[PDB]
């Protein structure tokens, strides 16, 4: 019964001599610190109560039938690192994991490094982002989110007698690594407003962290700070990144005093990385091609660069990980990935075949590069997530772990790589699975999903939760649009900058190919993206608005040029070379012409579900809001159009094994009730 009616505040932005008016611009808060806006965001929260109540019954029953699939007991395959056995471990209504570990010659008891259900302790959030112990086995560092906001708090902890220091290091990335010595921690602190990963520090534990020494500040703010810690353990690197430039910086792990030394100077357009073994640097490079090279050196100058892997244009380079005597390298070709190994010194190749059309495969975790044995993930539209030991050597491969799914046979479902022309000629990959015996050409209802931004790949795995739609007719699709990664480098570049207007035809020209081959019901055609995925969202339905029955656009970027104008505004300066820098005209005018905020119109828009959480650090609360705010203004149909702002969560949406399948319980029941 009436949809609230956001006040409107004329706000004038001129750029190139076009002014904009933004009504909705007040809604921007920068602390959270006006009752204006949350008496919006509570009011659309209260018209999305009301509005949702008819499908109460359903949400409980879709949340209960998700719940029921999950193992309520989930131990992770033990791994040994230094000496200790390493698991992982979910106990019957728990929310967060248990890690535990136990001395590697010991197998009765096993002790708590943490409890993530102590540590969440009432809160509505809680993330470990990290955890790791110190190299002597007697510290433990954690970075955890409190908020959702991605500010983590890193904290140590004493595992001889189980106490904690009194020191919390406060806004960090969560990135840290510790010094040889075990005495040292450095990690990455965030800028106080931007949240820009820019300074790294030294920290001695049981310290005040007003001691702490600034090691490196990034001068330019298109770039990022990381910090990782080479195989060898002898170098803690300092990795700043942006979306086409590359720097490593070496910090000499064994000394207190080190000072970070250049590896290879920054070159517009080159991108690298790097471990070191075997008293050999080895690189992962695109200096020779865009689809990546790795290289082997005794030394940092790139003269020196031994060949190992020459870049091919039809096969991504994307990944490596160094044994006693393999390399394993994560590839890319066709729209698959696969793993190849090369012995050091017979040079003999080995590839790791599926036969899946629709799986994704990748290095797991190997704690230890003196071993034969891989372990590997695997999972597709149709195979539950699998841990994978291979045997380098003999080829024996052992199933160490596939995920358990209650109420569910793998039989029931099948999957298909399907190839559409897009309006342009270029052939677009698609991955679809449904349910075999309620299958008929014509009849079943579409979920079309999509990314397509920064060269993210949205890769063929399993969804337990997605079963909620394939036990009830639904064709889940993957569209392997441009801008994503799917191809290569040049699938990524041919979907941004002067080319993002090709994610956007290659989504539509997927959705219409489907339509017209009989996988999809024309009139339950429903399609969901979040983040760069909800920009996809927001340009499709203002160009294709009649194509969707309904739509789910989480956190969804769409006020492009009024936050990549601004400099102030969390993630802006590092994606100037991702959808253009509007301060120059040319970049203005093609990023408006799609820019979903400034494209709402007069028209009949499909039914709409936005979600945002207040928190969210990436995409600022105010983008959706504004958005429904507009879209309520102009728009023409009377068709549902709900905004749910959660106020206890951000980017990633709420934590929990369980409590994540609140939202998608919601989603589902919301699409369910549209396609009866
Ligand atoms: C969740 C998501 O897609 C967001 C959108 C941020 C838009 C910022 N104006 N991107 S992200 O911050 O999570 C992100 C994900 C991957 C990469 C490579 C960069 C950013």
């Amino acid at each position: 019964m009436t949809p609230p009616k956001a006040e409107k505040r004329p706000y004038p932005i001129t750029t190139h001599g076009d002014t904009r008016v933004d009504d909705y611009y007040w809604l921007r808060d920068d602390e959270r610190t006006d009752p204006q806006v949350l008496d919006y965001l509570q009011a659309e929260n209260a018209f999305t109560d009301a509005a949702l109540k008819p499908q109460q019954a359903l949400r409980e029953t879709l949340y209960e039938e998700m719940v029921a699939r999950i193992p309520q007991q989930e131990h992770s395959v033990p791994y040994v690192r230094h000496g200790y056995r390493y698991q992982t471990r979910f106990e019957p209504g728990n929310e967060y994991a248990i890690y535990v570990r136990q001395p590697q010659a010991e197998s009765e008891h096993w002790d708590t490094l943490i409890d993530g259900n102590q540590r969440a302790e009432q809160r509505e959030f809680y993330t470990l982002g990290g955890l790791e112990v110190s190299p002597d086995n007697q510290k433990l560092a954690v970075a955890e989110d409190f908020l959702s906001r991605r500010q983590y708090d890193i904290r140590f902890k004493n595992l001889s007698d189980d106490s904690w220091t009194d020191e919390v290091l406060e806004n960090t990335s969560g990135s840290f690594e510790w010094a040889n010595d075990s005495a040292t921690v450095y990690y990455v602190r965030k800028h106080a407003k931007t949240l820009l990963p820019y300074q790294v520090y030294r920290h001695v534990v049981g310290t005040d962290p007003q001691l702490d020494e600034l090691i490196y500040e990034e001068q330019d703010d298109t770039f990022y700070v990381g910090l990782e810690k080479t195989t060898s353990d002898r170098f803690i690197l300092i990795h700043l990144s942006s979306t086409t430039t590359s720097e490593i910086l070496l910090l000499d792990a064994d000394r207190a005093d080190s000072t970070p030394q250049m590896f290879v100077p920054r070159r517009k357009d080159h991108e690298y990385g790097i471990d070191h073994y075997h008293q050999h640097f080895y690189i992962r490079s695109n200096k020779d091609g865009k689809n990546f090279g790795l290289y082997q050196s005794e030394q940092a100058d790139e003269a020196q660069w031994q060949t190992l892997i020459a870049p091919r244009i039809e096969v991504m380079l994307e990944g490596f990980s160094l044994f006693r005597d393999w390399l394993v390298v994560e590839e890319r070709s066709e729209g698959l990935t696969q793993l190849r190994q090369i012995h050091w010194q017979s040079g003999e190749v080995k590839r790791i075949a599926f036969d899946d059309p629709t799986y994704t495969t990748w290095l797991a975790y190997n704690p230890e590069p003196e071993t034969e044995l891989l372990r590997y993930g695997y999972s597709s539209m149709t195979t539950p997530t699998t841990l994978y030991e291979l045997n380098l050597d003999s080829d024996e491969r052992v199933m160490l772990k596939q995920q358990e799914v209650k109420n569910f046979t793998p039989e029931n479902y099948r999957s298909e790589r399907v190839w559409v022309k897009a309006r342009d000629g270029v052939e677009v990959p698609v991955s679809l699975v449904y349910r075999h015996d309620s299958f008929a050409r014509g009849t079943n209802p579409l979920m079309v999903y999509g990314y397509g931004s920064y060269g993210s790949s949205m890769d063929p795995a399993f969804s337990a939760s997605r079963l909620s739609l394939l036990d009830r007719g639904f064709v889940f699709v993957l569209a392997h649009i441009r801008g994503g990664g799917e191809l290569g480098q040049l699938w990524y570049e041919d979907g941004k900058l002067f080319k993002k207007q090709n994610t956007f035809n290659d989504f539509i020209d997927v959705t219409e190919a489907l339509i017209a081959q009989g996988y999809g019901d024309a009139k339950r055609v429903f399609a969901m993206g979040g983040s760069a995925g909800g920009l996809l969202m927001g340009a499709v339905i203002n160009q294709a608005p009649e194509l969707f029955n309904g739509i789910v656009a989480q956190v969804p970027f769409v006020d492009v040029v009024t936050t990549m104008l601004d400099e102030s505004i969390p993630l802006t300066t590092g994606e100037y070379d991702e959808w253009g820098n509007p301060n120059q005209q040319a970049y203005y005018d093609y990023i408006l012409q799609y820019s979903p905020y400034d494209q709402v119109k007069a028209q009949d828009y499909p039914h709409m579900l936005v979600t945002t959480g207040l928190h969210d650090s990436q995409v600022q609360y105010w983008e959706p809001a504004k958005w429904v705010a507009k879209l309520r203004e102009l728009k023409t149909d009377d068709r549902q159009l709900l905004l749910y702002t959660d106020m206890d969560s951000g980017h990633g949406g709420k934590s929990g094994r369980f409590k994540a399948y609140e939202d998608i319980a919601l989603e589902y029941a919301f699409i369910l009730a549209l396609a009866e």
